[PDB]
């Protein structure tokens, strides 16, 4: 279903749109007075929370007369997260393990922020100590090696700079053709087809759009485009939560998973602690 | 009323779903109980919002969702029982002139007294606060209106906080010759104080002790009882803890209300012009 905490996550995401929109008082008022209709309106029972809370966020663009507020807060993580991968690739050799993690933790990591680029790679190695809590990654390294085709499903800007790290491994080990999906266009921070294609990730890979500029990858709205890519798929890789939630629906065990569990609700829906890192293939557990 | 701040939304979300996970763990009834909290918020966030009163009007609804009339009632008898001793501490080792009841009265606003299991470290923490200048600090204007009025209304918060407001009452008793008026929510709300709560602290011996007619945060004017009016008519001078009494009061041109409070929230902070976290012993101006 939907999960109790849904609703504050989403009001706490529609506050940070509001914030990033404008300065004006009035108008953040405006529009959470708006935010609260809405909420009322999608968050009900039969709720997906990453197509209901898109909904709500893509109108309130529209109220804010803002087609994308998060255009300097991308422009900022993305490049903070240019140089801590050349960093990275500079001072690390990584085997197959420690990209999938590295990938997953670019997920966490709050480019827009930091101090410089070499102290968020100095974090990045301590994290790399971490240890992930459900760990399939063997398998997917198996898996990409047998591939001839792999789709490779992006969440954020920052973090696909990681992405292309790990996408870098996959081509040293596999011959499989890889697809790298992003969003049709702007919803939050999520990396949008232009943004991998500015990333220079066509190098990698054909970049290709969900089709829709919603959260994660809703079945019944992506493109017939995306869908051909998602069904000639050996394996899928997903990023991040929302890719989850809308994926975990679905019986089928081409799917990792590859997040931190940050929200209370997915970290219940995976069995895991809160915080625990990931890779989950799309198996029944239990 | 005071407009109602972009912010205050997911502040309200926030309380409304800290209320379900007090009351169950069930994951089922928390859900049911976030939905009918959104709709909720969608009638009472709007441009006529007063925080304190919007927030209560759906707090009490959610109490009855629940079927729990006070979902709180075991952070209160912790908090009273914590304050209940800590005051005791203070009582026998501290002297204390009305500026520093005052203060302290302030600071029983600010301590969270559900946490921790040592009265005595609490209290060494209390003499700390109490060398802390305030922020702003009316409190002599305060001490001459009370040793000259008739009447005097005191507008209690929380629990925990009641028993600190006690020993500025008794200092209030010992410096005027004021009939005090104690004014506490007719019903359980959140942490505050209710007529009951009043009257176990024994503040029945200082004063009348009178309900506001509500189980709502702050002193809803519209909503208010009749008693209630006619003591705050009656009030030569009002001493209001807390943010909620500040947001419900700020509203009215009377400078016979002191507003005793730490400024905790940015919204409040904001209205009255004040940094964020800053402890005022502030005259209605």
């Amino acid at each position: 279903k939907v999960q109790y905490e849904c609703l504050t996550c989403m009001a706490n995401q529609c506050q940070r749109i509001v914030e990033m929109a404008t300065q004006d008082m009035d108008i953040r008022r405006r529009a959470m007075i708006l935010a609260a209709k809405l909420l009322a309106k999608e968050y009900n029972e039969n709720a997906i929370p990453a197509i209901a809370g898109s909904l709500i966020f893509l109108e309130l663009y529209k109220f804010l007369g803002n087609d994308d507020p998060f255009i300097e807060y991308k422009l900022k993580s993305e490049e903070m997260a240019r140089k801590v991968a050349d960093i990275i690739k500079r001072k690390l050799k990584l085997d197959f393990e420690l990209a999938v993690k590295l990938a997953i933790i670019g997920n966490v990591i709050d480019f827009s922020v930091g101090f410089s680029p070499e102290d968020l790679e100095e974090e990045v190695e301590k994290m790399l100590k971490d240890k992930l809590y459900i760990d399939d990654s063997k398998e997917l390294f198996e898996e990409v090696k047998r591939a001839e085709n792999i789709l490779y499903i992006t969440d954020n800007v920052g973090e696909h700079y990681f992405d292309a790290i790990l996408i870098e491994k996959i081509r040293e080990i596999s011959n499989a053709e890889v697809y790298i999906a992003g969003k049709e266009g702007p919803i939050i921070n999520d990396a949008t087809v232009e943004d991998l294609k500015r990333a220079g990730l066509e190098k990698l890979g054909k970049v290709i759009s969900t089709g829709t500029r919603i959260v994660g990858v809703p079945l019944k709205l992506v493109s017939r485009e995306f869908m051909e890519a998602f069904n000639k798929a050996d394996v899928i890789i997903a990023k991040g939560q929302g890719n989850f939630e809308t994926l975990s629906e679905i019986n089928d065990s081409r799917i990792f998973f590859l997040l931190k569990a940050k929200c209370p609700a997915v970290a219940r829906e995976l069995k895991v602690p809160k915080g625990a890192l990931v890779c989950m293939r799309n198996k029944f557990k239990l």
